[PDB]
């Protein structure tokens, strides 16, 4: 037993991380087959980070202007192209360590593992969620751009995130691997702010199921609620409305534990209205919302990759 | 910026995980050079787990009673021996993915990453601290024994933990890679309990510095304290004593932030006696004690 904020094993992604240097700027790229993907702002200049004409800046560059490395193995770039806010740099060497992969664009509320890197060297791994406002709360320093976020399924790595920027508040914004930002942000240092951060209700309920599974039962009660009455209380605390789809995906956890979804909603209603009264749930004093129902089943059933 | 509970990249350890089966007990082993390390309780029988005599249980065993699988590949056991609470299975193939590594003994308060595995395959990676009572708070199911904990130092994998058991409360216990337990535990299903858990004071202070570095400073005050007066408060709240060595270790963070160590101690004292009044620090409503001073520096600057 035990329940922890758990990342995917990173070995398959580690073997795809490289370092990309354009002039002074250095960041991380993802090496898959004969292509390296990285954030396009690697071409920017010191005094042109407000209104960069990325098209015009790139056509003026050349293949050699991009210095790429597999740690201690330099890569020759033999072609470059822009796709939205990412660059595709063709190289003469296919990555022998390329995994089975696909590019996916995740939905708010879903989770992924971030492999934080610097100078193409993996530094740490942690689990993040896509917030309802299309930001993530990560840990990213200068040089971390190009770090990727991913999931694993069987043997296939689904890449969903590339890191590009930090907004004031310490929240992080990036693109999918097609180069399109999550949310309305742009890769310019013009003033931008995130929208309302709401709590992912379906995930809080999943984590309450995880707690029961791992022996914390004190918040269970003998009340029930209707979904209608639960949602009127959720709204007041800036929780996502709980939909029938959410009830559906909580089904398996409800069946494993013997606690109906709306009975767990009644527990959450009480926790919202009255707090924890100095107790804790799975070592936390707050209601945690960065575990999905699948994350709970995955960890509690011990599935491997 | 940002501050998260961060594990080390696990790839170098993934290439070392194998599956070990004896009878109907399956757990994980660590394949380094031509040796596979695994908990010795892989040889117990279902009916003989309260009080196994491991010397007697080995009397029967042959090399071929140990089925070792590296993924699909089958590894041939050519010798076996017992060392403390681990087995060493000599196999006929050296692991071609063996990293540069060392076996290290960690002390309470220190942190490491765990790669949780089942059937020799990885499930997930997370960060743990060795608690003062010599347990860890992990996520381990049946079949997870032999999963290891480690730190990565530049090019070197330092293995410090191998998982063997769970005490009630969801509390985890194991050995180092020499096979000697952390704490007073034995690999026996006889009743055992960890000492009451206490909070790693020096680590809380480090995390408070991480918070300041990352823009959370509402808990800083005008008060100061003495080491002695702070420890009177620590004891009452079941915190570990803070020593002068701990103060020395917090020096670099104190110099980076301009907040004297005993001034941060005064902030912690007020948080202990007053709570957070509905506020949070680095996204937490509790005082976190599983980041070391070195963890903070590494994450905030690296
Ligand atoms: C890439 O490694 C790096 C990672 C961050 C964690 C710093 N990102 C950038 O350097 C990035 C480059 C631009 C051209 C996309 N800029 C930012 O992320 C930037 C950092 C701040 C702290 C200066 N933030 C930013 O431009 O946000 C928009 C903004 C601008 C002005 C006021 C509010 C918000
Ligand atoms: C190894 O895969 C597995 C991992 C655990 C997370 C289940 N560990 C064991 O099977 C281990 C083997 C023994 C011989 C060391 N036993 C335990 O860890 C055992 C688990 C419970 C579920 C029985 N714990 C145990 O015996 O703790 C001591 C104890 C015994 C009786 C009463 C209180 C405490
Ligand atoms: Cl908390």
């Amino acid at each position: 037993s035990g329940f922890r904020k758990m990342a995917f094993p990173s070995g398959k992604v580690e073997g795809c991380m490289v370092q990309v240097t354009c002039g002074t700027t250095t960041l991380n790229g993802l090496w898959l087959d004969d292509v390296v993907y990285c954030p396009r702002h690697v071409i920017c200049t010191s005094e042109d980070m407000l209104n960069p004409n990325y098209e015009d800046l790139l056509i003026r560059k050349s293949n050699h202007n991009f210095l790429v490395q597999a740690g201690n193995v330099q890569l020759r770039v033999i072609g470059h192209s822009m796709q939205n806010c990412v660059l595709k740099l063709k190289v003469d060497t296919a990555n022998p360590k390329t995994p089975k992969y696909k590019f996916v664009r995740i939905q708010p509320g879903q989770t992924f593992s971030v492999l934080a890197c610097y100078n193409g060297s993996p530094s740490g791994v942690y689990q993040c969620a896509m917030r309802p406002n299309f930001t993530i709360k990560g840990s990213f320093l200068n040089g971390s751009c190009g770090s990727v976020g991913f999931n694993i399924d069987y043997d296939c790595v689904s890449f969903c995130y590339m890191h590009h920027m930090e907004l004031p508040t310490g929240v992080h914004a990036g693109t999918d691997l097609e180069g399109n930002f999550y949310g309305p942000f742009v890769d310019r240092q013009t003033a931008q702010a995130a929208g309302t951060d709401t709590t992912i209700t379906v995930n809080v309920l999943a984590w309450l199921y995880a707690a029961v599974i791992n022996g914390d039962r004190w918040f269970l009660n003998r009340f029930t609620t209707t979904l209608n009455d639960f949602n009127l209380v959720a709204m007041k605390y800036n929780y996502e409305p709980l939909t029938q789809d959410h009830v559906d995906i909580l089904g398996p956890l409800s069946a494993q534990t013997g606690i109906a979804v709306l009975d767990m909603c009644a527990s959450l209603k009480e926790l919202l209205q009255n707090g924890m009264n100095g107790r804790t749930i799975l070592g936390s004093a707050l209601l945690e919302d960065e575990f999905t129902p699948f994350d709970v089943v995955r960890q509690c059933s011990g599935v491997t990759f």
